[PDB]
């Protein structure tokens, strides 16, 4: 299982946390996720599932058995003509395996482009860009049931998912996917509703647009104005935009004619909260190693030698200045440890 003791989780969440962790263990296959965990039970541990820690903040020693999983696989289930069904390993790299699904010939997944970490905790996070969520390509997932040791397969319905949210991160101790399978198709109409992403493939005058010309877009676009935590710690987008009902809307949007929101078919507003977060001053805010980047508000950043606990409490200022300020609660989307 390559063992570590005392190991450091630097080179192992995009934000760049040193903190370190109790045991450090490598999932290959799913007879190593059932050996760690009795191995972690044997040894009075808890278990603290991990895949590229992209989207977790660490804020003190793990004294856990910390898992990375980091099984292989992906393989064509069933090719139905325009439909296809396809499954990953919970330990696959998420953006390899869109390239994989591109080259296939299969969209779906072109808008999920450049995403990072695993196919595991993509379900969990209901991860979502540029109109799209893996929920709309889900079919079903494999689980182990935490309390007793069992498989379960998931359908889409039994998920709960939500905005950038599910039933596994509601329950986020119980359930350990370890394999996904999604529904991807062939010469369906393409997910161009975005501004951007439209205009740009528009500019290279491609005769008959693919999936694969739209994921180089986004890739693109991405590269163009997202931080890359290789050079700049941080777990993408901190926040999640709200939502707000019709009143809470009305007194806002009377209050500021400014107010950048995306209306639900339930009369609902989903707000900005990147323009929340800039109308606030916050945009390239910085207090010793912490900050807002300068142009992504909704990227809190790492400079160098953060904590966690001043990443979480940075976050924690933001949040009560924006509930002071527009009665709004931002609540973030990566999990905190
Ligand atoms: C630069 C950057 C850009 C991003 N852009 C986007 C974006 O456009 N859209 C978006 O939705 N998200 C985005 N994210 C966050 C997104 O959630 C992650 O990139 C990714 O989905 C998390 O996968 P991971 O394998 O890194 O999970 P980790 O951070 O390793 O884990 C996150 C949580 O899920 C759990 N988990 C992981 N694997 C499993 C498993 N097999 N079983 C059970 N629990 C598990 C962990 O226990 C933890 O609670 C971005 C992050 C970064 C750093
Ligand atoms: C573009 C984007 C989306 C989306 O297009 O919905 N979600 N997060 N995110 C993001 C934002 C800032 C940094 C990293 C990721």
């Amino acid at each position: 299982l390559e063992l570590q003791e005392h190991c450091s989780l630097k080179p192992y969440n995009t934000f760049g946390i040193d903190v370190r962790a109790r045991l450090l263990a490598h999932a290959r296959d799913e007879a190593d996720v059932r050996e760690a965990l009795a191995l972690a039970r044997e040894r009075g541990l808890p278990l603290l599932v991990i895949g590229g820690g992209s989207n977790l903040l660490l804020t003190r020693d793990v004294e856990a058995l910390v898992l990375r999983m980091a099984s292989q696989g992906r393989r064509i289930v069933s090719d139905a003509a325009d439909s296809v069904l396809v499954e990953a390993e919970a330990g696959e790299a998420w953006d390899p395996f869109v390239q994989w699904s591109l080259e296939r010939g299969l969209a779906g997944l072109e808008n999920l482009s450049l995403i990072p970490g695993t196919v595991g905790a993509a379900p969990m996070q209901n991860i979502g860009a540029y109109g799209v969520e893996l929920k709309d390509v889900f079919d079903s997932l494999t689980a182990l049931d935490r309390q007793d040791g069992t498989l379960r397969e998931f359908d889409r319905q039994a998920c709960r998912f939500g905005y950038r949210d599910s039933l596994f991160k509601q329950e986020p101790d119980r359930w350990l996917i370890l394999r996904v399978r999604l529904r991807l198709t062939r010469r369906e109409r393409l997910h161009l509703d975005y501004g951007p992403v439209r205009q740009r493939l528009e500019e290279e005058g491609i005769a008959s647009p693919t999936a694969r010309d739209v994921s180089r877009v986004i890739c693109a676009i991405r590269r163009e104005k997202l931080p890359d935590p290789a050079v700049l710690g941080n777990a993408g987008s901190f926040f999640k935009n709200p939502l707000v009902d019709a009143t809470q809307a009305e007194r806002l949007r009377q209050a500021f004619p400014d107010l950048v929101g995306y209306p639900q078919a339930d009369g609902r507003l989903k707000l900005a909260a990147g323009w929340l977060i800039d109308k606030g001053g916050w945009k390239g805010f910085r207090d010793g190693p912490v900050g807002v980047h300068a142009q992504q508000a909704l990227v809190l950043v790492n400079h160098g030698g953060a904590t966690g606990a001043q990443v979480r409490a940075l976050a924690e200022r933001i949040q009560e200045d924006v509930r002071r300020r527009f009665g709004v609660e931002l609540e973030p989307e990566p999990n905190l440890y």
